[PDB]
Parts: structure tokens; C-alpha cells; sequence
């Protein structure tokens, strides 16, 4: 008898979105153990390996243990999804902790990189490669100041094909090793990516940058970088020597993770116990992160509007089919089956796969619109409220990211800032400039939140 994910775990809430799918906070129905479950949709994510080799990898991943690697507990598969059940970490993404700090030094950078290299070293010893190591794969175990870094997604890229969509690709290009682009790669690609992260920790700027994804990739492929920014004079020679060794082009000549742990810089800056703060780096990192998160948020918002266009008409068609008399009236149980159908096929809400969760969601919608749950209900009104709820939630989510980005509380994003944001979002320059011209009818060279939102709607066919 095949084990079923929903027989064991109940979803608590959505934690967020990472490579290959959504991540839900779930709870064991017997033991109360909380876990983070990555839900991978088989429709949206292609497997690179056969069923056999995935199961073997899962079996190995479950037996591995290292304080800087996410612990994997369980693996399930049904007709539409894979469910990877791992340990929940509450400290958030590393870069989001770093920007909140008042000070940041080479000591703090070295302690971070030692952890990352320690985890990588351990995984490489077990023949597992990450390939997609980047700052958002570095979580802090908890919100404690001394919290360990946990690397997420080790081994997934070997089995699952990366998305080609920009909403899924934000940030990837800065960190990818050149050899990954060309097709022949091995565990050394993780050292390159860690070298890129280190470069960013110490200067707050990517070593390989550009105005759009392809220009970033062209720089990565050339493999050349400099330490000629003003940030770099504050920085020890040994740190730059380690970075050089990690950003060595030919992988056979590149330093291994284990040898990087013995490097002078790691040895000097992580030992027992006066190092100056890297203030310009923190400032740069603040700006870098803010830009990445707004571009991410903008893409997410556009995707949510498109998903709504899709799901709003489908849900209406599902209920119309169920409505035998054509009176427009369905009961709660029918609303639940109709909503269930919608969720199974679309797979845009991993939290709505369990039937109990859909029952709960319908009751939340019904409770919102003052409809009695025990009688017959006008479905067209339920559809409106259920979709309007989602639409409101999406807009609120974009706004929070707009406010986050607007660090001086100006209420505006300048035209220069839009260029950077849309460049990161890989929205064509002539296209957004054109949309900006339709919205900014007075050449102010800046947009407030509503205007930014209007641009995004125009940039997804509205
Ligand atoms: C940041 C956020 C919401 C995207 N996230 N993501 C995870 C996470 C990442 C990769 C996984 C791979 C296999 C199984 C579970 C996984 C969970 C994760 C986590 N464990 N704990 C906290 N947040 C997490």
C-alpha cells in the first residue's frame, strides 16, 4: 500500500516559493512534528533522471546529516506532485538578516563562508552537487543571532529541469559557473558560486553584472572580473586571493571546497578572537537585495494576475456545468467539489491539495461574504469573492515590496530605478519605456505605487 502525503501531514500555511515549487509549512497529524514541504508539480517541472535514480538519491539524502545542510525526512509522490518533507527553518534568507545588521566585517563574512564551504565539502564527499547555489538557498536555522546557515536544494537540480521563466530565474545568472553554461560541469561549480557570493558579501556588488540576464551570462562566460571598486581597498589581500582561487575559470585549476576551508583568509578571520566594518558593502547589499526582491515581487504579481484570468473563468465554467437547473444556485458541498476540481488541475496553490483545506478555504470565502454555509448559494458571487480575495492579497503583497524598496519613503520609484528593476526582471527596455510613456503622461521621470502597479498590469496584457 503506497503511502499518501495527506494521510500523514496537514498544511499549516504557505512559507514561500523556491526552485521547483512552493514550500508549505505542514504538521504530522499524529506526532505534531512541523516540517517544510517542497511541493513539485509534475506538469510544470520535468524530471531529468528516471524514477529509479531519483528514489536512490532521495534515499541517500535522507541519511545525510550536516549542521549546514537542510535535513530531509520523507519523500512522497502521487499522480500530479512530488512532496519533499524537510526541516523547517525560521531565520529567513541570509541576505535579509545581513541588511538588518548595523555592522558587517570580514570576520562575519568568513564565518558565513566557512559554514557554506563546510556544507559543500560534506555534500561533495557524498557525490552531491548543488549547481544552483545562490544567496536565497542560504537560510538561517533560527532568528537567533548566532544561527547556523542551512543550505537548501542540494541535489535537486540533478533530477529536475530548471524553469525557463523569469519569475523562477531571478538571480540565477549572477552565480552560475561558466562550465554549467557550456554543459560539462562537476562539483567545482559550487565553489565558483560560493566565490560569487563571497565577492558580493565583501563589496555588495555582483562580480559579473549587466543590464539584463543575457548580458550577465555573457560576462560570466568571459569569466573576467576586477577588484577595482572602492569597496575593495577596505578588504584584505587574503580574501581577494581566495575569491580569485574560487573564480578560477578552468574547474580543474579551481580550489576545492575542502581546500578553501584551509585558506589563510578562513583560518585568520574565523579564529577565536579588531576588524573594521564594511559599511559601503552593507549599503550596496541593501540596494542589491531590495532591487532583486521588487523585481521578484513584480514578476509574481504579474503571474498572479494571469493565474486569476485563467482560474476565474474556469471556476465559473465548472459551476455552470454543475448547475443543472440553470438557476445559479449551488450548495456548500458542490462549491467544494467545484473548487477542488479547479485546484487539482491548475496546481497553482500547493496549500489547496488536501480536501480538508479546500473545505476550510470555501468556509473562509463564505464567511467573508455573509453567506450561510448550510443553504444554497449564488455561485457567481462566491466566485467573485474567492477571486477578489486572491486579487487583493496579490496587490497587498506587491505594495509591501514597493514600500520595502522605497528606502527613503519618497513614495516614488525613479526612471533610473525602473530601468534597473525591469532589467533584473528581463522586461524588454523599449516595452517598459513604452508602458511608462502611457502611464507617465507628464514626464515626471518617476512613478508612485499605483502607477507602478498600472505598468505591471499593462505588461501582462491588461
Ligand atoms: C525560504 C523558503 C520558504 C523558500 N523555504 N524553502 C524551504 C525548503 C527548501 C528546499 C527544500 C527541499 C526539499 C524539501 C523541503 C525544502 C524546503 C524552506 C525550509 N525548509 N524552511 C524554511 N523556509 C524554506
Amino acid at each position: 500500500s503506497t503511502a499518501i502525503f495527506s494521510d500523514r501531514y496537514k498544511g499549516q500555511r504557505v512559507l514561500g516559493k523556491g526552485s521547483f515549487g512552493e514550500v508549505i509549512l505542514c504538521k504530522d497529524k499524529i506526532t505534531g512534528q512541523e516540517c517544510a514541504v517542497k511541493v513539485i508539480s509534475k506538469r510544470q517541472v520535468k524530471q531529468k533522471t528516471d524514477k529509479e535514480s531519483l528514489l536512490r538519491e532521495v534515499q541517500l539524502l535522507k541519511q545525510l546529516d550536516h549542521p549546514n545542510i537542510m535535513k530531509l525526512y520523507e519523500f512522497f509522490e502521487d499522480k500530479g506532485y512530488f512532496y519533499l518533507v524537510g526541516e523547517v527553518y525560521t531565520g529567513g534568507e541570509l541576505f535579509d538578516e545581513i541588511i538588518s545588521r548595523k555592522r558587517f566585517s570580514e570576520v562575519d563574512a568568513a564565518r558565513i563562508i566557512r559554514q557554506v564551504l563546510s556544507g559543500i565539502t560534506y555534500m561533495h564527499k557524498n557525490k552531491i552537487v548543488h549547481r544552483d547555489l545562490k544567496p536565497e538557498n542560504l537560510l538561517l536555522e533560527s532568528k537567533s543571532k548566532d544561527a547556523n546557515i542551512r543550505i537548501i536544494d542540494f541535489g535537486l537540480s540533478t533530477h529536475f529541469e530548471a524553469s525557463k521563466k523569469m519569475k523562477d530565474k531571478i538571480g540565477t545568472a549572477y552565480y552560475i559557473a561558466p562550465e554549467v553554461l557550456h554543459g560539462t560541469y562537476d562539483e567545482k561549480c559550487d565553489v565558483w558560486s560560493t566565490g560569487v557570493i563571497l565577492y558580493i558579501l565583501l563589496s555588495g556588488c555582483p562580480p559579473f553584472n549587466g543590464a539584463n540576464e543575457y548580458d550577465i551570462l555573457k560576462k560570466v562566460e568571459k569569466g573576467k572580473y576586477t577588484f577595482e571598486l572602492p569597496q575593495w581597498k577596505k578588504v584584505s589581500e587574503s580574501a581577494k586571493d581566495l575569491i580569485r582561487k574560487m573564480l578560477t575559470y578552468v574547474p580543474s585549476m579551481r580550489i576545492s571546497a575542502r581546500d578553501a576551508l584551509d585558506h589563510e583568509w578562513i583560518q585568520t578571520y574565523t579564529k577565536e578572537q579588531d576588524v573594521p566594518s564594511l559599511d559601503n558593502a552593507i549599503l550596496n547589499i541593501r540596494q542589491f537585495q531590495g532591487t532583486q526582491k521588487l523585481a521578484q515581487a513584480a514578476l509574481l504579481y504579474m503571474g498572479s494576475k494571469l493565474t486569476s484570468q485563467d482560474e476565474t473563468k474556469e471556476l465559473t465554467a465548472i459551476f455552470h456545468k454543475m448547475d443543472k437547473n440553470g438557476d445559479g444556485q449551488l450548495d456548500r458541498a458542490e462549491l467544494i467539489e467545484g473548487y477542488k476540481e479547479l485546484m487539482r488541475m491548475k496546481g497553482q496553490d500547493a496549500s489547496m491539495l488536501d480536501a480538508s483545506a479546500v473545505e476550510h478555504e470555501v468556509d473562509q470565502v463564505l464567511d467573508a461574504v455573509d453567506f450561510d454555509k448550510n443553504g444554497y448559494i449564488e455561485y457567481s458571487e462566491f466566485v467573485t469573492v474567492a477571486m477578489d480575495r486572491k486579487t487583493l492579497l496579490s496587490r497587498e503583497r506587491l505594495e509591501r515590496a514597493f514600500r520595502m524598496f522605497d528606502s527613503d519613503n519618497s513614495g516614488k520609484i525613479s526612471s533610473t530605478e525602473l530601468a534597473t528593476i525591469f532589467g533584473v526582471s528581463d522586461v524588454d527596455s523599449e516595452t517598459w519605456k513604452s508602458v511608462l510613456s502611457e502611464v507617465d503622461k507628464n514626464n515626471d521621470g518617476e512613478v508612485d505605487f499605483d502607477e507602478f502597479q498600472q505598468m505591471l498590469l499593462k505588461l501582462c496584457g491588461n
